[PDB]
């Protein structure tokens, strides 16, 4: 019998191949409550889903001096910026109804550790996605390349455009 | 139809003239999702805004079997040190109260790879610029020029000069 366990990481954990200490919980011999040291290294662009079994080092017993084995599955935990989707990251920029037709000069955080600034003089289509080559996830098999990060962006619209703004408008 | 893609790169990169390898998404033929492969020779000294078109490489359509022509525009990330201006690199270093005035020996790293000392001391004039010649990034026409450096300094000034401190200023 395997046992799967969600391992929870950051995209920033197997952006850089981070390593992951941690103990988890096991019956011992004898009626006891062990808990086992478990050391991760994730590589870097390591993806949800993928396992990292652990051949007996749980619970106790095919009727005979054994431990179940322990299967870690790589989840990801929700970032406050990235979505990711493969190899690449997808971030979405909330511009205000002013910089989504008049443009814009923001600078956010890459996923890296440098930062990237995102400029634009013309007006942004609400549901146009812009992408720049490189600045995703790793690729697993050559971490060398990475995916590309796609920005959308939540133009935010005025509620009531009062009385003199509910004109220029039209 | 062209698609203009901004392409993130270091000042690093185009100052050695760096190669770009990556691979952007493209709806291909019989609603399918591609993704191809584009290698860009940076070339010493290139700007940003510097244009590499690929001719049909992207989405797909004229009515006829083609894809849109993809336009790779050049934008430099941001250098924790260094701001680029036309042929040169803007640098600000963060001078000490007692450092801009005593004076200072300092030694940052340039953008090729080679170290460069900073030394002073004479009192420097905080909203002084001092200039190294042939240390900024190379000439797009003749790589082997280079423009130059420019330093300014940060001097960090006592929030609240305590009691003696107050003092001896006058």
């Amino acid at each position: 019998e395997t046992v799967q366990v969600n391992l929870p990481v950051s995209l920033e954990d197997l952006f850089v191949g981070k390593k992951k200490s941690f103990k988890i919980g096991r019956k011992g011999p004898h009626g006891a409550s062990e808990k086992t040291q478990i050391d991760i290294q994730l590589k870097p662009g390591w993806k949800a889903g993928t396992k990292i079994t652990y051949k007996n080092q749980g619970d106790y017993n095919p009727q005979t001096g054994r431990r179940k084995t322990l299967q870690f599955v790589i989840q990801e935990k929700s970032h406050p910026n990235f979505k990711r989707d493969g190899d690449d990251l997808i971030y979405t920029l909330p511009l205000s109804f002013k910089e989504s037709l008049l443009g814009f000069s923001k600078t956010i955080q890459t996923i890296d550790g440098r930062t990237l600034p995102l400029s634009r003089v013309q007006p942004v289509q609400p549901s146009q996605t812009s992408t720049y080559p490189g600045q995703g996830m790793p690729t697993p098999k050559n971490p060398s390349q990475r995916g590309n990060l796609i920005v959308k962006y939540k133009v935010d619209y005025p509620i009531s455009l009062n009385d003199a703004q509910k004109r220029a408008i039209d």
